[PDB]
């Protein structure tokens, strides 16, 4: 009941963020800590981070065959143990396998060799009773290391590795004659193993760091119970891929997210800021300055739809695109907001200029502009593929967007259709393609909500959205049973 736990990953908000990753290995850690446990939580040093501080202690790695040398960085913030691992390789300006075979092995050495007092409630060195909880392809290999360097010379042997997955697009899949370079034994290989791209004219075998992730760990989990339930069923599609393996007993745990960077009362990129009372009036204002900013007619009695993701065929934005001629016969904004395959920019972009003043797509990078989108549009379309969890959707609700939505994955747990958003329907997971009755689905769905925008009934799903727990509080209680689950 009064476990260490070890998190580690390739990003960590604030310092590094691009998917929810970072979001995940932000938030989740201290709500862990606060519950009473020691919490640590390993990630590269990509930036000379302010904050952070050298901890003179240094572990050389073996990786390949260069004997490396890393620099332990430190910072204890809301009682979490955060530990940045530096080298050369990670504070850039195949490659890639060296970088995180250096972070899956230091990440076993600071349990170890680190002296953190700075917790009233657990001193010197972490010990070897941990649970290691491993964050994407990124650590797959740590479990395999542990069993390889540690288990044998009688070290951690109480241990237990957790994986996570937070996304299955990105696999670490590398060409199978790099395996030495990991410097792991032989019985290991067969869990890197892998067949890419079988019965298609570029099979080839392969290794793969997610595949060794989940074989070689002890729990395996992914971060929304429907999408472990999609996975344990085989609608596992990483788009660019079929099924991966036959999943068994993965464990979902919905995300919590960052109140306090998304917080509609305290923002500081909108025009007005509100909770669930003044809701509806604010967010008429932020529609007019964000109808503003984008050249769109300005007007509070035309609803106003929003797409905010990367251009990527996981996020349908070839289906939003489709779908609006569709919704160009209603009186409607859309404003689209990604970056990403340049294809798709080229679509959105064409669909802005056929419908002026009344698309508008912003083919940029602008956290502000996102901010302004979340707290003006008045239904936030996610025609997702495939969604793990979803972060759009959990940002939408906070700022009393309703989400018109995919109904895969994440979307289905975290949006209640007539409470809190309203459900699509599933889409074809055959990526290459858009299936018109797909585009007729997406096209009906935002139809149904448009024209509840404005009714009564609208203000009281914006209420809805609002009065949630959206914090970490109630899934760090679900982590914390799964990771008690596991001896230690």
């Amino acid at each position: 009941h009064h476990m260490n736990v070890v998190f580690v990953g390739a990003e960590m908000a604030p310092w590094s963020k691009t998917g929810g990753l970072g979001d995940v290995l932000g938030g989740l850690p201290p709500a862990m800590a606060a519950n009473g446990h020691r919490v640590m939580v390993i990630s590269p040093r990509y930036d000379q981070y302010k904050d952070a501080w050298d901890t003179s202690v240094v572990a050389e790695i073996k990786v390949a065959d260069r004997y490396e040398r890393v620099r332990f960085f430190h910072c204890y913030k809301r009682g979490v143990d955060r530990v940045f691992i530096d080298h050369p390789s990670f504070l850039e300006k195949k490659d890639n396998q060296m970088r995180f075979s250096l972070l899956c092995q230091a990440a076993l050495e600071a349990p170890r060799i680190l002296n953190l007092n700075n917790n009233p409630y657990f001193k010197g060195t972490y010990g070897e009773d941990v649970v290691f909880v491993c964050n994407d392809w990124h650590t797959g290999p740590l479990a395999s290391y542990l069993k390889n360097n540690y288990q044998p010379n009688g070290i951690y042997r109480n241990a237990k590795v957790a994986f996570c997955i937070h996304n299955i697009s990105y696999q670490g899949r590398f060409a199978f004659e790099d395996y030495p370079e990991l410097n792991l034994s032989e019985r290991f290989r067969s869990s890197f193993d892998f067949i890419d791209g079988y019965d298609t004219p570029v099979e080839g075998r392969k290794i793969n760091w997610m595949k060794a992730g989940i074989l070689e760990a002890d729990r395996v989990l992914t971060v929304s119970p429907y999408y472990a339930e999609e996975l344990i069923s085989g609608i596992a599609r990483g788009c660019e891929l079929d099924n991966i393996m036959r999943l068994t007993g993965i464990t979902g745990i919905v995300n919590g997210m960052d109140v306090s960077e998304w917080d509609p009362s305290k923002d500081k990129y909108i025009t007005a800021k509100y909770d669930a009372t003044t809701a509806i009036e604010a967010k008429a204002l932020n529609k007019e300055a964000l109808q503003a900013e984008a050249g769109l007619p300005v007007d509070r009695k035309i609803p106003l739809i929003a797409f905010i993701g990367r251009l990527e065929e996981q996020k349908g934005p070839d289906v939003m695109a489709a779908a609006i001629p569709e919704l160009m016969q209603e009186d409607v904004q859309i404003v689209l907001l990604g970056t990403g395959k340049k294809k798709f920019e080229k679509l959105l972009k064409s669909m802005e200029e056929k419908y002026p003043g009344k698309v508008r797509a912003v083919v940029k990078f602008n956290a502000p502009l996102a901010h302004l989108i979340m707290a003006g549009a008045d239904v936030l379309a996610v025609p997702s593929r495939f969604e793990p969890c979803g972060l759009i959707q959990l940002q939408g609700m906070r700022y009393g967007t309703p989400c018109a939505c995919a109904s895969t994955g994440g979307l289905v747990d975290t949006v209640i259709e007539g409470k809190t958003g309203f459900h699509m329907g599933r889409l074809s997971v055959d990526c290459k393609v858009v299936e018109p009755s797909d585009v007729k689905k997406v096209a009906a769905t935002l139809k149904r909500a448009i024209k509840v925008v404005g009714t009564p009934a609208y203000e009281e799903m914006v209420r809805n959205c609002m009065n949630q727990d959206l914090s970490w509080k109630g899934p760090a209680k679900n982590w914390e049973n799964v990771l008690l689950g596991l001896g230690v």
